[PDB]
């Protein structure tokens, strides 16, 4: 969440900016005006605490006086339990008032970016930058790679190679299961580890998240809407945990209650995150909106001067990474009422697929600044600094291969893109098509 | 669960065998002459019932009759109305007494086969076979693939390369939680994608399961003990699922209500199961005994003529696996009264730890003949025949990583098992500690 301070003009915050993003969010703007009210009747509270601790000390010691003077002394421990009992009550309230604060602050969005483009319609989404191979004429329906008519869905060429099944899938586990089989295993772990192999070469620190966590540091990384809609619940005895959507959760947490003292040279810190993600939310048929599926992540945690350098540095590496699959895309700047709590910028990476005809999003790109950090108290150099955490996806693996099999596609069966092959038993340049569909021409 | 003609001498069945089961499993003899005698209570009211039903077909013919002849039928419409309503008492207890009896069958464990042990004490386990690698002389305190002084445990091989984050994982997840880190992720990668490939080229099908399964599937493969100590439950809103403990678990399940109808042609059928998998029961230090790992599995379905020459070759698989990788191991035959409820036979692989100086299970090679596949209705050829299933780790990725650890350590840092080296980036012949320990000579 944000400072405090930031709220507070007379602290040197700045409200209207947060009001502007706010409205910009299209989220409450009131609930600014609240959180100031609020802060204000905290400070009371503790200005009302502190006068009772000095008149408690000073009646003490006159207590003190009579007693040495063997004095009654009944008026003052009257006028002493009298002050007990109101600091009390102020003890309760003030810890109350610190509560509520809390909780309202927790409510307010990041500060969007300046270049975020103020709307809550993405078809106002920035068109930041088209790439095709430099052999594809243009997005159409045909399969990039091959120069094949795109003549069947990703779900309908991994049927015909037989490399999953949805049918026994869900049968076990219901709604969107599924099993990988034969190449679509293979496929799954040459995108996996050719990912961790990738970013390693860029120094990345590869990284395998535990996929449940902890429900307090959960809340800490991720906002309310999630848990109440996004994450499953684990039941062990009497215990809970969740599920985890993304290794970017366990991974921002990981240097939590931590300090970069000598940012220049322990800054940035980038991690290859990997690890299954499982997500409620999963709305056709295939392998692309599934309940469970792999990622690799990038994570990176930066000195708050150079976070936005980083965030087109990573942004940069996702795009480096679907070159290198041959794979056209463009890359889109999400509007400002799209934008989830933490992020203060989001770019989207859209593959094109050329069965569905259109640009489907395979990696989103977001700038936390030190939204996240703040909560997990991560703290950078010598009011408190934070670092910056950016987070992107480098591939949801199975929904890169639906991509892959779009494009990758020809009449007899689908064409193993060439940066994958060191990765597959065989090292196979193509595999057939198996199985006929039912459906056909 | 068994057949329930098994329990019945009349219908070709053997219940002294399967008493003399009981008593080798350490289980309640009692089950069976229980079975019996619930049995014949059972068929008391199916004779009844038909009784019945014959019954009323006649007198609902007199009724005719009467109606016809424009005769009252006050006397018949009584009596149809008697037994009808004792038809419905009948039918509500057919229906409980077939309830009780599929229960009590269902708590009966599988046939222990005649060669193993009979006994509740694994001091008795059947010593099958012992492997050295030939350079190393004899399990002792010395790492077999180097010759150097086993000197330190696998948590601290793991600690003092960077492999994995014990301190930081416990944080976020709680109970033996970790991350692995660099080479502990490269190595978790490498024995994945090794296992795959080593048992492809024996002609096993590659399948990765989802970890997620339905509640009523998971009950007709798994024992009852298995749910309330075993398994984390998921809460998806208002629905629930299981997490898996193995993939085992749903791959026994892929061809639940499938006939191989031509089985000399269609069987074997082999799978090289992958999945993470998760364990409520856990338990020091380190990634051998936690609540989440990868396994890659065998799983395989047999003619019930051929399962037993299987068993001994899937044993032979994992041993194979175990000798390519350079680990000392020994073959158990596991006592009776330490069978799980599906299991006929089974053989452990146990591995030498040289600093732990014991062998410690690493792989589990259990047939299950049909004792799954008939609730799973798994049929074989042309009462019914079921196929028979046996499953054996081929490796617990984390386990065996562990294993590794103490046989490939030596002063300076860890050997990379040959094998794995094809797997890693760079394919490092050797890799070195980064980390010192606190405690240390």
């Amino acid at each position: 969440m944000l400072d405090i301070n930031a709220f507070l003009v007379e602290k040197g915050g700045d409200p209207e900016i947060i009001k502007a993003s706010q409205k910009k969010r299209g989220d409450s703007v009131e609930l600014v005006d609240e959180i100031i009210a609020e802060y204000k009747e905290w400070v009371k509270l503790r200005f009302d605490l502190d006068e009772h601790n000095k008149k408690l000390n000073s009646v003490q010691k006159e207590i003190g006086k009579r007693f040495k003077a063997k004095e009654d002394a009944k008026d003052l421990i009257a006028e002493k339990e009298k002050l007990s009992n109101e600091k009390k009550e102020i003890i309760e309230k003030e810890a109350e008032a610190d509560k509520n604060l809390r909780s309202k602050i927790n409510q307010v969005g990041n500060i969007v970016h300046e270049s975020v483009v103020d709307s809550q319609d993405e078809e106002n989404n920035e068109l930041v930058r088209t790439w095709t191979p430099e052999n594809y004429k243009k997005p159409e329906q045909i399969a990039a790679a091959t120069g094949a008519p795109a003549k069947l869905s990703h779900h309908e060429v991994l049927l015909r190679l037989d490399g999953y099944d949805p049918e026994r899938g869900v049968r076990i586990v219901g709604h969107r299961g599924y099993f990988l089989r034969n190449y679509g295993v293979f496929l799954n772990q040459a995108l996996i580890n050719y990912g961790l192999s990738f970013l390693s070469s860029k120094g990345y620190v590869p990284l395998q998240a535990p996929v449940m966590m902890n429900k307090e540091v959960m809340a800490k990384t991720a906002q309310l809407s999630q848990f109440d809609e996004e994450l499953y619940k684990v039941i062990d005895g009497e215990d809970e945990k969740y599920l985890i959507a993304t290794s970017e959760q366990p991974i921002s947490a990981y240097h939590a209650g931590e300090w970069f003292e000598s940012p220049a040279e322990q800054l940035p810190v980038r991690y290859a995150g990997y690890s299954s993600c499982f997500r409620r939310e999963a709305g056709a048929w295939g392998i692309f909106r599934v309940h469970a599926f792999e990622k690799i992540e990038q994570f990176v945690l930066t000195e708050p001067e150079k976070s936005w350098e980083e965030f087109d540095r990573m942004i940069g590496c996702s795009e480096e990474f679907y070159q290198s699959l041959g794979l056209p895309y463009r890359v889109v700047g999400i509007v400002s009422g799209e934008l989830n709590n933490a992020a203060a910028k989001k770019y989207d990476l859209e593959a094109w697929f050329p069965f569905q005809q259109e640009y489907k999003e395979l990696v989103s790109c977001s700038n936390c600044t030190d939204y996240q950090s703040r909560n997990l108290e991560i703290r950078c150099g010598i009011e408190k600094k934070y670092v910056h955490c950016l987070n992107s996806t480098l591939s949801a693996t199975e929904r890169t291969i639906c991509c892959i099999l779009e494009n990758y596609q020809k009449e007899d069966g689908l064409v193993i893109p060439e940066v994958l092959r060191k990765y597959i038993p065989g090292e196979p340049e193509f595999i057939p098509y198996i199985k006929e569909l039912p459906k056909n021409t």
